[PDB]
Parts: structure tokens; C-alpha cells; sequence
């Protein structure tokens, strides 16, 4: 990763212009970094927009909600820009950007689906894990319904299996507001 | 395994209608035990069969293959716990002919709820959870019928591993008698 | 596996003398070759007397299963099928394949039906060929199961979308078996 | 494998009735056994038909040709019966049965495709390996052309990728003569 | 981890630490506890009166590593606000409840999970007995503290932690693990 | 194993059972089966159980122990090489007056070993189980040897190696077998 | 890497080196570099050197869409090999400013992937990779002037082109002759 | 192993036992069983024990040693190839006057080896056990060879390789078997 | 590596060290160094030391084409060993300015590779590597003055040359005397 001397790595240089790059799977380490960058940018300027680029195959639901809740909590608008692919928790965070400021580039892909997990142990323990993942799915569907304007029942049906959308399809669905046309 | 010349030792016992269940219960063990029970019924439909059980348990469906065959055939199947009858082992111990379920004095019996795993989409985990919960209800109902304990008590007593002495298993209704030396 | 002396038989060979075949494992080509050989042997010994096929199987290969299925339908003797323990996936398909009126399950036996599974890796063209093959296989399985059960192809498709666990009595109601063998 | 006491394993008992079961991948060990079974049966009776059941995903080309050439060499007709699947060298051996006596059961699958292999080393060594596998494909296509009545050009096109056929499609192609229908 | 230049160069976490923010975003082990304790001691020395903000996104971890953090929080003079984002499970939720009373928060979609300790023991019966007594005494200590931090009885905590118990942020507030759900 | 019958099958004809390995469920199943077979052949004649074993599973050992006590024939026990742990427990289980060791055979006694993993409640259950198992073993060994439960508990806290003569003094055997 | 590291020094002159497989980390870096260069000067050309065996389609489209989005022209220069997503990005440079060195190789082929699971899941994955191929073919048609039908046929298997053949194909505009 | 008897079973008919491997519990159980079988067939006729062994477990060796000393028939021992460690101990255990080695056979003597891991107390118990084992081995070897315990202790401090003639001079065997 | 690190210090004097197998990472670095030096001074010679067992053909051609493209002369100096793609790059230096030290070794041979899959795929891979060999032989013929037919025979198997033999072959111009 190259250096820019004004010495910054390229990502730290973009962060100076309020750009955050989410370009990997979402785990607790990534979420801790993204959250810290959001809190830092709010402290630097509580009113100017932040730009969150998303190229992510997804990852942990709780790590994703750390980012989601921080976006909703802070005062600046967070624009979201999908490049490459926003899948699974990636597409959920894309839909979480400020309304009117959610974008995808024309050949970027969006994929939505239901949560996945594992459970092992006594019948009672499997029951607890199943109830938890089902309640998690309900919470995700309810929020995505609010962010897209689609009904919970439609979101549930449309996420039963992997569902791949073009940028234009994601706009029609309500996951983004605009397909970004070239400058 | 030694040989007996009039057989491996187990085949020689089978001639006397004794079946030795001395391992974990998987599909291979169940197929063998079921085949032995069917053979013994065909050889003599009226004489008792003796099923010795020293087993840590195993697959529920494999256990039910054995359980349903015991209940289906005409001869009574006596069950004799030696060493340990745990989990599906204790369920099969309790499945013997009423009045003919035994444990040796220092044999141990353990009962608990089923265990398993589930991986995949939330919908798939839900299907797996419902299946293991329905399996537990079926096991508990049958154990209630075999012991005389209420389903509610069986559910409470199997929440975690529950180790019983032979005398405790008799009091519980899992066996009929502790076998005294001859 | 114990021995029985009448010469000397292993327990399974002794049951085969009474026209009983035990299918008690996963279904692969080696198992299918053994089951088919036993069926052909029994038909040659007596083309009129019933055969008893016990099934305790988690399933396996579709093509290995169809070697067994087609042999059952081809030979002259009726093949009774008896589920003990579990008949899942290709196991339940073969259970439903027994002579009509002579398909049985023990009371606590489990039956599970679902759609085929597989894998494919390589170029897009190769993945397409593999996808078309498994989809055509599912259509064939559904058509036969409709014929064996009396259910419509549309209902079978819906009911096999995910793992579907049936009790012996439910399998009878579904048309997969004819009777529960009650003690 | 169960035993039959007349003591035979089940396969030895079928071999007494001139039935050979090919139920695995085709490698040198399987070919050696099948060839030995064919030679034995001819020695027992040079006039009576042999029955070769095929449920195979395929395997080695040279092991397959050991079986193929033995079938064509011996005097008895060898009937071939596809159950389950006959793929790749398996479908080639299915087509090698006596004409008029090649069968598939109704739900059996047949798959044809081109040979596969590997090559590693110097450019010259890769060239030799490529020429060998290409010549092998030409040999297979020519024989399959003769067994099916299809042109070499059509077989080449139809085997470029994995090509799955139903039993009825295999009859239409000329790989088998009849679909064995159940009395039922 | 990006850098911020103020020239003094900070990683992003060092920059937040300048504003008295500590980020606990991983499993809790001895290395993590040593870092957190050191940060808490550093912040107390910089200003013994100003609040500290401890963000918690953690699946839990070692009980003794957790108590190093817990005891340091209670020992130092500044109030430590705790803020759950994502998930506070197991030793994570214990530390969430350890924040200054009135200053324990969770974000609206954050999850809190409470349960009993887990461990392992191998060796002689005497050794297994010692390990069992130790983990049971550890559980009693945890329950007693959680009773004091939440206002719930020890008997209720024991029952509610028998198996994994997942709470929403609002349920955690009702339980007494936090004081408020932080609204946007 | 040479043929005569394999060598062990030939000894079994003379009512000799060789326990010469670790004790697991498979070994216990075989030994129990041999004991039941010998009782069915002749319910009055003595059985000879040779023991050279490092020990093994407690429940597998109790399957053997309870069968010895259940059947009618006396079972003589003969320690050759080593009888350790559950091996020494079975040695002490032979018919009183008919428990032997060869002069250079070793006997070792110690407490049970095991594992426990999971929630505190699960660890508690496993600990209680292994502790009750030790109490059961000590009670029986007390009855078999004449030593108090307190002495057995103290003496099995760690590995305790005994010579044949020491095993006789302890009450684990009745006689050291002289040539 | 010698010392700015050498790549950072080239970046000062608006030169980006894509010299590896294309994964999400590489795409994130290239996109960031492109965005940085546009912010420094929105009018001056950028030079993207490509020596790559290919990689992820979505990572490649992150770079592709950023190239088309920003205002500066991006020249592409193939050195060594541009294969698969590498050759797609080569064709993505500003028209008239796509180059290859005389002995550089270009290879085009269809996408590859995997699918595992239920028949329905395999169907979804197959449809996805097939739609991805249609999208790639459509864009490459626009970039080269070849028809979608021709691109489909020519990418059925690995198709290796010399620099001059790549110019004839329309993937580049000129073969770079020595200065 | 050629063949109805396998070759070893055929030799056992002539009262020949072949010890041709490392000595573990399985081997000891087999050798002991063969010795008991031969005594039961004929309590007066000599037994011939061939030894080609690198050694092995001390307790397994003593199961064989004590059985040799217990039974009524004389056991001749014949070293072919090598008798090392417990192998040489068993060679010396044959009937006095009937211990042989072939001319090019090797004999090796040394002290016991083992391992210990755990608490200081556990290491102490293991050390005391192996030291007492060494004392027992040296005492018996002194009786079998006529050498003093002090000399055996010195001569086994490290690996000590003897020719057949040296083993005779030492007292481990009685005669070298000449062709 | 002591520390400018020692290599960065040599680069200031227009010296590039190629001291490893040739893969894409190494080629990317060498190319960048060549472009940097040309931008610093388009007229002064560059010195490329080569101690390499060879490596990827396409990575080698990235370096080869950059050497031929830039304006400064690139001197090549073989120390230790130049094998395979290493010796190809040695021969690629400016004519009159290709050197080897007296005990350095040069080895030439044909390309190597692998191919797995359907017969058609093996055919494509075989054709590709054979065309690559033809391309390499043609360029080496131009750089050495040997016929393509002679290069083909001489590279059929591993062919080890002394520095003096490499000079006689035309792979280098001079053996560097102390
Ligand atoms: B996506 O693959 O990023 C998806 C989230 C979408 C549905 C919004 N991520 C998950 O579902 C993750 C996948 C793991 C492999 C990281 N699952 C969880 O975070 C999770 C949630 C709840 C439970 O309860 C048992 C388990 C799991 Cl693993
Ligand atoms: B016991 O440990 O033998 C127990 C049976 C008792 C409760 C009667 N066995 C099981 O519960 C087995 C354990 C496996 C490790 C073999 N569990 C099952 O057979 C089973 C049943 C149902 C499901 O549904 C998901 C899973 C499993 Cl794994
Ligand atoms: B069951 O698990 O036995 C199921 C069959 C049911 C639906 C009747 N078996 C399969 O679906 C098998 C699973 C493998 C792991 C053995 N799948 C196939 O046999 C099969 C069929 C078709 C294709 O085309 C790509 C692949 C596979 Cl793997
Ligand atoms: B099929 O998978 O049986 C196929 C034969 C068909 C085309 C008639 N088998 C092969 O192509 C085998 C595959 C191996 C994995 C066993 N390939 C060969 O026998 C073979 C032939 C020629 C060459 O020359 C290099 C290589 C190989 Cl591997
Ligand atoms: B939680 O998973 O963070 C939980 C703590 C809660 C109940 C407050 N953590 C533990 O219980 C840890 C889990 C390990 C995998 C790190 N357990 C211990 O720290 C611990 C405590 C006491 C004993 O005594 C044997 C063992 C263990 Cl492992
Ligand atoms: B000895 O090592 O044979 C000993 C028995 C003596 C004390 C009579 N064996 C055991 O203690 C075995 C050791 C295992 C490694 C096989 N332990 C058990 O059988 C046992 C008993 C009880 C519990 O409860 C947790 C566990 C175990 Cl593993
Ligand atoms: B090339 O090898 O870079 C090729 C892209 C060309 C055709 C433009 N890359 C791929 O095809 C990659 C290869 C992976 C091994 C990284 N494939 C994908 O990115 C991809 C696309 C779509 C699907 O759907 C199932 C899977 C995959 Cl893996
Ligand atoms: B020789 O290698 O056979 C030697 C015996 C001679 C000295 C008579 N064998 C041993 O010393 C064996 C070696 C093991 C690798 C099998 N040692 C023991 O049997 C033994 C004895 C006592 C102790 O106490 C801790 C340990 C061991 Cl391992
Ligand atoms: B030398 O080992 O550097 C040699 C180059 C000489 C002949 C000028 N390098 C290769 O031949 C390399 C070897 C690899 C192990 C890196 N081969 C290729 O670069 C190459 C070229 C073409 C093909 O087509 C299939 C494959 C390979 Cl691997």
C-alpha cells in the first residue's frame, strides 16, 4: 500500500477527506476500525458529510450492527457508495446510508440473503441458538423494511436464498437511491 | 476374540440366545443387533433372548431400529446392564420385557437429553431445532411409559447428565431388579 | 458380525437365505452393486416369492440409488420395503419404491425427504452443465415420487425444498409407505 | 459381501451364471479381474452369451481397452446392461457390447466426454503428452463412431464437454440397442 | 489501521485515547486486559476527575483477565462510562454492567448475553475436584457482583444464567445491566 | 498368534482366560463372554484369570468384576508382569485364597483419572460422578483387602507401586507363587 | 522494495502499478490511488501499468467503474501478461491510450467459479455466473468493437494473444515501440 | 508367513518358541501362553526359546521370566542375531547349562530407560520406581551370571555390546553354538 | 540488510540488483527501478547485476521489454549464476555492455510448465508453451547471432556454460577481469 507525503498511507490520506473504505469481510476488528473512524470524523466536524465506500462480502451480524448503530447515532450524514460488491451485511450497511445519499456504481453487485450460523450441543442449547438466529433475522428484516420501503413479508421472501441484484435493480428495490453516472 | 471348537466367542453365545451390545450404537451395530434378533426369532419364537448392554449410547435412529425390533418380535428380550448403560444405552435397557430388565450391582445408568448439531441458514437451523425437540419429546414419552414416571419428571431429570446406581435405576423404574450373585 | 452354523454363515448371509436383504448404510456404487446382485440372485432362486428389503440408510448417490430402483422394478418378485431407524433422502426414495401395498415402516422409524445436493467447479459453461444436470435429476425424482405417492409434482417440489422429517404415520399419510407395522 | 452356499461370495455365484458385475471406477485392477472373468467364461463355454452389468463413473483409457479388446476377441457374445450410470470409459464399454444386445434400464444415465489427463515438464515433454492424449481421443472417437453409427465429427462435437443422456437418448444415439422396460 | 497526523502521528485508537475513549473490540485475554488496564491507569494519571468512555464489542473471554479490568475500573477515581455496540457477551456483559451507575449504555440494536462460566479439567479425581470447586466459587463471586450491579437477587441471576440468555438493549435496561438505551 | 485353535482358544479349553492388555469395552465384552461360556460348560470347576494389564476404563472393569462375583465357579487371579490401576482392582477381585502374583510381578494402585469440559454446572456433575466412583472403588477394595477406606484413599492419592510381597501384605493377593 | 518506497515515488508522477492477482485488497488500493490522483489534479492523465494473471470479477469491477467514473484519462500499459480480469482492465483504459509492449501477452477466457449445495442453490449460482459472463461480454464488446457473439465464442477456452493480435482484436490501440 | 499350520505353529509342535520382536504386553502374553501350553502337553521335555529381540517393556519381560522359572520343563535359550536389553535378560534366564548364542549373535546390556512428566512429587515417584526396577534387574542378573551387583551396575551404566564369546565369559550364556 | 538500505544506496548510483527468482513481484520492482532511473537521467547508463536461477517467462518479458524500451543503455553483469530466464535477461543488455565475472555460471534450457484437464485444454497449453519457446528462441538468436536451429538443439536439455563459453556463444560480450 503506497505512501503519500504532504507521510500518510493512501487510506489515511483519504480519511483526511472524510472517506472511509470498507473493503473486506466484516469482523470485530474491522468494525472497531470503522466505528473509530466514524467517531473521529464526527469529532473533527459534526456537520460535514462522511463517505463510506463499500466493497464487502459481508460477515458478522453483531459487528455489522456496531457500524450500523454508529452511523445512525452520529450527527454527520454518511453517504454509502457500493463499488464491486455489497453482499449480505455489506448490502445491509449500504442501505443504512443517509436517505438520498446511497449510491452504487453501474457494474457493482448487491446481494441479499438470510443469516447463517451454527449450533451444537443439547437439544435445549440448539433451541436457544435457533431462537436467537430467528430473532436476529426478524430484526434485520424489520430494519431493511424501514430502509427500503418494502414490506417485511417481501424482504423475508426475497432473502430466503441468495438474491443477486444489479445496481439498477437495487435502486428499484429501495436499497440505494441512485446509480452513480460517470463524471 | 478367542475361538470355541465344538465359533468366535460371541457367535458361541448367540447359539444360546445371548446378544452382547458392548460398544457405541451406530448404524453398523444396529444392523447387526437387529439381524441377530430376527435370526433368534426365526430359530425359536417362544424362548427368551438375553441382551447384555455395556454401551455409552450413540445414534437415536440406530437405537430406535433396535428398540422397534425388540417390541416387534415375539420372544421376550431380557436386558442386562453390565458396566454402564448411558444415553441410548439406558433407553434400550428400559425397553426390555417388563419384569426382565436387570442391572448388576455396580453397573451405572445415565440418562440425559439428546445432542446434535446444526449449520446453515436460519431456516435450516430452525428445521434442525424442531427435529431434535420433537425427537426429545418422543423419547421422553416412551421413557415415561417404560418407567411409570411422568413426562414432566423425565424432562426435569434429563436436562443434564444424570448418573444412577443400579438401585437408583430400579427405584426410578428403568430396571426391575438388581441381579444378586448366584 | 457373528457367525451362524446350520455350513457357516455370517448373520447377513443367513438372512439372505430367507430372502431378506439389509440396506443399512450410505448408498454408493459398492453398496448398490451388492444390493443389485442380491436382488438378481433372489429372483433367479425363485421368481415368484416376495423379497424383503430392510432400509436403515441416510441416503447417498442418486445414480447408485437408481441402479437399485430400476432392478426392483425390473425383476418379477415383489420387493417389500421395511424402514427401520431412518430412511432419508435416496433411502426414502427406495422405501417408496417397494411393491404397492407392501411398503412398511416401524412405528418410531424416521423418514426424511428433500431435494438433491451436489457440487460444481470450473468455467461458467461447466457450472451451467452441472446445474442443468442436477435440475433434470430433481425433475425425474419428483415425477417418480409423484407416481409412487399419488401427490402432485407441484406438492412434492414444495415439500422437498428443505429437509422434511416425517414420522412413520406421516409417511403413510403422504403415500410413501402403505402401513405402519404396529407391535 | 454376503455368502451363498450351494461357498461363494455373491459375485462368484453370479459368475457361475455368466454374469459379470462392473460396479466401480475402471483401473488396472478392475480391468485385470474383468478380463480374467471373460477368459474364464469363454473357457467354460465358448458359445453361451455373457452378461456384463455396468455401473461405472469411468477411469483409465488403457484399462478400458484391456476390457474392450478382450470382449471383441472372445467367441461368446457379451451383452452389456447399464444400471445407474455409465460414464466416460463406462459408456464406451457399454457401446462395446454385442450389437443388438446393449441395454440400459429406464432411469439409468449415460455420459460421454473427451479424455482428461495431465502433463508436466519441458515444452518437448508437454508436446509429447499432448500428442498422445489427442491421438488417444482420435482412437476412441473412431471406435465409438464404428459402434454407434455416428460420424467422428459428431462424436468430437458431442464430447467437447460433459454430455449427459437419458436411456432413451442413448438408444437414439446408437450407444445401446434397447431400453429394458419393466413388465410391472 | 489508519493514521491521523496532528507533527505527531497517531493510529486511530491512540487518537481516540487522547479524548479519553478506550475501544474494547475483541475477546478478553491477558494481553487485551493488560492494554486496557494500562490505558485506564494512563487516563487517570492524565486527569483523575474527567470521565472515561469504554466502548464494548466483545464475545467475552477469560474471567481473571476480565477481573483485572473490572477491579481497575472500580479502583480509579474517574467515572468510567460503558457503551455497548454490537455485542457484549459473557465477560463482556459483566464489564458493561461494571460502568459508573447512571453511565452504562447500549446502542439500540446492540445485543447483551449473560451465562455461567465455562472451563475444562483433566487429571486425577482430586484435581478435577479442585478445578470444579474453583469454577463454582468463581460463579458465586460473579453472581454476587452482578446482583450488586443490577439490583437483581442472586437467586434470579443464577437461574437466568443457567444457559445462554440473549437480551436486547431494552431488555438489558429492564434487567439493570445498563441505565439507558442511547437513542439516535 | 500361533495355531494348535489359536493359542488363547486352546487355553480357554482348559478354563484359562488371559487378560493381557488395557481394559476397554471390547476387552471387557470378551472377558465377560469367556466367563459366561466357562460357567455354562461347567458351573463347579475353577476358572483361571491371568492378569498383565496397565488398567483402563472403570465401567469396563466393573463389567468384569460383577461377572466374576455373579457366576458360580471360583475365579482364580494370577498377576504376571504388572497389574496396574483397574488391573490391580480385578486382581483383588479373585476368589479369596486364590489370588496370586508371580515373584517379580508388580502391582500399582492409584485413584481414578478423567476429564470434564463445559459449563460450571456440567463440570460439577462430572466431578461429583468421578468422586462417587472413587468412593465406590475404595469401599469394595476395602472389603477385598481388609484395609480401611481411609487408608485406601491415602494410599491411592498418587501412583503407588507394590512388589508381590507388598501386595500380599496389603491384602490384594493371598500368596506369592513360588516355582 | 527499495527506497518513498519505489511505488510511492512513481505514484507522485501519477503512475499506478498493478502487478499481482486482483483481489479485494488490491482493488481497494488501486481505487484509492485513482481517487487520490483525481483529487490532486482532475485534468492530467494517469498511467496504469498492468502485469496480472487476473482475479476476482467484483474486485475488477471496482477498479473498472472507478476508471470510468473519474475525470482524468487512464492510460493502460500491458507489460508481461494481462490475463483474464487483467486483460479486461487493459481494454478499460481511455480509448487511444491502451498499449502493450511488444512481447507482452494477453489472454482472454470466460469466468470460473464454484457452487455447492442443494439443486436450487446450484441453480442460483449458475444463473449468477452466467449473468456475470453476459455483463463482461457486453462491456468488452463496447470496449473492443467485437460482437458479443464473437467474444462468447473466443473466450470459451483460454485464448492467448500476442500484442499485435490484441491490437487487431481491439483490446489495445497500439503496440509500444522503443523510444 | 508360509503354511494346516503356519510355520511358527509347526515349530511349536516340536516345543520351539520364536521370540523375534520387541517385547511388549502382546508378545509376552503369547510367549507365556505358549510356555503354559507346552508344560501342559509334557511337563518333562525341554523347551527351546529362540531370542532375536531389541528388548522392550521390563514388566512384559518379567511376565516371561517368571513363567520360565515357574514351569517344570527346562527352557533352553538360543540367541540368534541380537539379544539386547530385556532380550539379553531373558537370554540369561534360560536353564543353567542350556543358554546358547550363535557365533555372530550380539548381546547388549544397559540400564532401564523411561520418562516422567508432571509435578515434582510425581517425578520423584517415577524416579524411585525406575531406580528400584534397576536394583531388581541387577540383583537377578548377578544371580544368573555370577558377577557382583557392583560390577553389573558399572557395566550397564551405558550401552555395553558383547560378542557371543564375551557373553560366555560374562556368564550371560553357557556355550557358543559352533557350526 | 544494513541501513537508505544498502540497495537504495546503490540505486542512487544507477545500480539495480536482481538477486532472486524472477516472479511478478520482482519484475514489478525491477521495472519501477528502471523507469525511475530513466526519469532521473535519460542518458546515463544503468547497471543491472544478475544472480538468478530464472523464473516466470512473462515476468522476465516485463523486464526485457522495459530494458529495450527506455533510452539509457542497460549494462548487464552476471555474478554467481544466470540460469534460464536469468541468462535470457543477461543476453538482453546493451550490446557491448554484457558481462560475466570469471567464475559465474550461465545455463540455458527450454521452458517448463504444466497442463491438466481435458485433451482440448492440454492442446491449448502445449501450443502456448511451444509458441513461447519459438518466441524465446527467435529473440535469443537476434541477441547472440546464433541460428534458431542451433539455439533449439542447444536448449533441448540443461546446458551449463562457463563465462568464457558464454562469451563465445554470444550471450555476453566480455568476461570481467579484476
Ligand atoms: B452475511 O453472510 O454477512 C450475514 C448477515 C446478513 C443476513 C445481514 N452474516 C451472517 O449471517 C453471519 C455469518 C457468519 C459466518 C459470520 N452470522 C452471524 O453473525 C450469526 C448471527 C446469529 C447466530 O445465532 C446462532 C449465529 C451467527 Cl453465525
Ligand atoms: B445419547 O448420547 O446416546 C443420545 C440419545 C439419548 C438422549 C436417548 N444420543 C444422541 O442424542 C445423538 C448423539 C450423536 C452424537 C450421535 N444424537 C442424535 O442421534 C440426533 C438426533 C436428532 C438430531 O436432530 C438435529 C441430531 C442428532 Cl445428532
Ligand atoms: B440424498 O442425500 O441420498 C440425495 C438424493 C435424494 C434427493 C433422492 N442424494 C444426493 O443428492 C447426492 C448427494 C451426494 C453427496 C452423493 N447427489 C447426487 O447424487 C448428484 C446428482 C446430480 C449431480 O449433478 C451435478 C450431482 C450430485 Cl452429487
Ligand atoms: B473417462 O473419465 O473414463 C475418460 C475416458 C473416456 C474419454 C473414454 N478417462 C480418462 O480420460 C482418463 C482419466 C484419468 C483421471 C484416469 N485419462 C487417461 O486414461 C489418459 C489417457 C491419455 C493420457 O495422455 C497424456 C493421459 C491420461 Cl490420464
Ligand atoms: B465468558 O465466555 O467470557 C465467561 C465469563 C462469564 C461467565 C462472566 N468466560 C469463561 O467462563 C472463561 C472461558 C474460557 C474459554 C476463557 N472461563 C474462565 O475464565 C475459567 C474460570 C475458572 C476455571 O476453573 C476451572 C476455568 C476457566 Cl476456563
Ligand atoms: B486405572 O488408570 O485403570 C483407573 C481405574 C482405577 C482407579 C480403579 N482408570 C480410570 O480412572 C479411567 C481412566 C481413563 C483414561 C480410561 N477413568 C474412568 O474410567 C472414568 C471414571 C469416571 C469419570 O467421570 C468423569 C471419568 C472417567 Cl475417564
Ligand atoms: B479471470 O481468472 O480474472 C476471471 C475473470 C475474467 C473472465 C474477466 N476471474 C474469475 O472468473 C474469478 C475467478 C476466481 C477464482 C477468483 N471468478 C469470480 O470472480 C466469480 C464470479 C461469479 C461467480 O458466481 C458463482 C463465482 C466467481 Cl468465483
Ligand atoms: B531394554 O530397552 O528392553 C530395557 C530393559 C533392560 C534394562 C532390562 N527396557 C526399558 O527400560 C523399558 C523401555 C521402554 C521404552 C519400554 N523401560 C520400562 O519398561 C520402564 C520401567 C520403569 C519405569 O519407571 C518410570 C519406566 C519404564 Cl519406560
Ligand atoms: B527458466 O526456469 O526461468 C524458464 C525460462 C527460460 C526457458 C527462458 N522458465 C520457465 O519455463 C517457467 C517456469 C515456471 C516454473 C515459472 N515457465 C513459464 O513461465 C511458462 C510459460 C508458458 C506456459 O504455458 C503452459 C507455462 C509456463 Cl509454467
Amino acid at each position: 500500500i503506497p505512501t503519500v507525503i504532504e507521510a500518510y498511507d493512501i487510506y489515511s490520506r483519504l480519511l483526511k477527506d472524510r472517506i472511509i473504505m470498507l473493503g473486506s469481510q466484516i469482523d470485530d476488528n474491522v468494525a472497531n476500525s470503522i466505528v473509530s473512524q466514524l467517531l473521529f470524523l464526527q469529532a473533527q466536524d459534526s456537520e460535514k458529510d462522511i463517505y463510506l465506500y463499500i466493497n464487502s462480502p459481508g460477515g458478522s451480524v453483531t459487528a455489522g450492527f456496531a457500524i450500523y448503530d454508529t452511523i445512525q447515532h452520529i450527527k454527520p450524514d454518511v453517504q454509502t457508495i457500493c463499488i464491486g460488491m455489497a453482499a449480505s451485511m455489506g448490502s445491509f450497511l449500504l442501505a443504512a446510508g443517509a436517505k438520498g445519499k446511497r449510491f452504487a456504481l453501474p457494474n457493482a453487485e448487491v446481494m441479499i440473503h438470510q443469516p447463517l450460523g451454527g449450533a451444537q450441543g443439547q437439544a435445549t442449547e440448539i433451541e436457544i441458538a435457533a431462537n436467537h438466529i430467528l430473532k436476529t433475522r426478524e430484526k434485520l428484516n424489520r430494519i431493511l423494511s424501514e430502509r427500503t420501503g418494502q414490506s417485511i413479508e417481501k424482504i423475508q421472501k426475497d432473502t430466503d436464498r441468495d438474491n443477486f441484484l444489479t445496481a439498477e435493480e437495487a435502486k428499484e428495490y429501495g436499497l440505494i437511491d441512485e446509480v452513480m453516472v460517470p463524471e
